[PDB]
């Protein structure tokens, strides 16, 4: 599954819906702290619509958990994540990943 542990609290009410657009900053890393990317380091929020099935189901599952200024790390096992493929060169086979997820706004 996925599971959310806040790191700053959102507001409360403003919870992402299915065909909204959220507009994060992310830092993603394998379980021993190594980053394999951040939008923070290129300074642009990633964004990506809720149910369309753009991104990998632990974060539609997780982020839908999250309300409007929340800053959250989002623990996603592979089965959640990239499975048995893992990301050609980025993510091994078999990898939970933990990202640090803000969510700054819906569009
Ligand atoms: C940018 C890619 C990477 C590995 C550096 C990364 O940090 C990542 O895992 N991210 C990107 C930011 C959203 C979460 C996740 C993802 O859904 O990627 C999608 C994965 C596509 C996909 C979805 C489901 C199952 C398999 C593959 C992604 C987005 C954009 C570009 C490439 C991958």
């Amino acid at each position: 599954g996925v599971q959310v542990e806040t790191i700053s609290p959102g507001d409360g009410r403003t919870f992402p819906k299915r065909g909204q657009t959220c507009v994060v900053h992310y830092t993603g890393m394998l379980e021993d702290g190594k980053k394999f990317d951040s939008s923070r380091d290129r300074n642009k929020p990633f964004k990506f619509m809720l149910g369309k099935q753009e991104v990998i189901r632990g974060w539609e599952e997780g982020v839908a958990q999250m309300s409007v200024g929340q800053r959250a790390k989002l623990t996603i096992s592979p089965d959640y994540a990239y499975g048995a493929t893992g990301h050609p060169g980025i993510i091994p086979p078999h990898a939970t990943l933990v990202f640090d997820v803000e969510l700054l706004k819906l569009e």
